[PDB]
């Protein structure tokens, strides 16, 4: 009975800091844990500019704008999209970040989003 999207406060982190720098192997097993950790609280976000990208291990997964009015309570509504060797899985809006582990590292900020649950 999961609901079809989550309010969730993410713990925005810098690259540096990150000490799993990913979710597995495949395609599919990078979306199945980053549901899991999201589950969980133990996800961070990483955001994306120059040099993040290759200081973390694909595939990636990404969080990506679904659309252009739901803010709901301040909740940008997103969903995931993993890419690997250059090819996206899923197509979807305009990137917040990249999805990581979080294993303790101090965050910098919080990202308010709204999870789209498949
Ligand atoms: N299928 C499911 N994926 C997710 C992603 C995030 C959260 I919180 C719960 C679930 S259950």
């Amino acid at each position: 009975m999961e609901k079809t999207h989550v309010q969730l406060s993410l713990p925005v982190l810098q690259v540096r800091d990150v000490l799993v720098r990913g979710f597995g192997d495949s395609v599919e097993e990078v979306l199945s844990e980053a549901r899991q950790h999201l589950k969980d609280g133990t996800c961070g976000l990483v955001e994306v500019e120059k040099g993040v990208l290759p200081q973390l291990e694909q595939p990636y997964v990404f969080i990506k704008r679904s659309d252009a009015r739901t803010a709901p309570h301040g909740h940008v509504m997103v969903e995931l999209v993993a890419e690997l060797e250059g090819i996206q899985y899923g197509r979807s809006g305009e990137t917040l970040g990249v999805l990581v582990p979080h294993v303790g590292e101090i965050p910098v900020a919080y990202r308010k989003v709204l999870l789209r649950k498949n």
